[PDB]
DNA sequence: CAATATCCCGAGTACATGCACAGGATGTATATATCTGACACGTGCCTGGAGACTAGGGAGTAATCCCCTTGGCGGTTAAAACGCGGGGGACAGCGCGTACGTGCGTTTAAGCGGTGCTAGAGCTGTCTACGACCAATTGAGCGGCCTCGGCA
């Protein structure tokens, strides 16, 4: 996702799980900056 | 405007060329010749046509920055022109090779009969090479942990 971003920004998600969001933690992360940008309903994150 | 240069015209200039000549070797001229291959005849093949279908490619577009393109760059010599050196240029002869002629004799072409080499045969009869697929490796980029330099 953080590589085919062309593709994923063509289509209108209705709602993002972003599964053991604990790999998102650090904002310096490209992975961060860019999946901020995506549009959805909801952003759902399941991290224990 | 001045200057070096190219262009242009007439005098005077060896020999080059076009010609006439003798004469020799070959192009002609006739008769003969078989055989090349022209021509005629079928043989059988592929060149072509004609269909159905996928999948590969081709064409198109989109986004874009690489590369080309341009300007302006700063740096150094080919050109210009002269001075200046020796070297390319024009005659005397020797004899050695080249030609050419003679008689040098080696080999080829031809026609002979015999015969084994090669080149079209196979499904030969496989199985190298041809896909098909799998697996390893390196490299690169992205997270993540950790000392230290500049700032409160």
């Amino acid at each position: 996702v953080v590589q085919d971003v062309k593709y994923f920004q063509r289509v209108k998600w209705q709602y993002m799980v972003l599964d053991e969001a604990q790999a998102l933690k650090s904002s310096s992360s490209v992975r961060w900056k860019i999946l901020l940008q995506f549009q959805c309903r909801n952003r759902l994150l399941l991290t224990g």
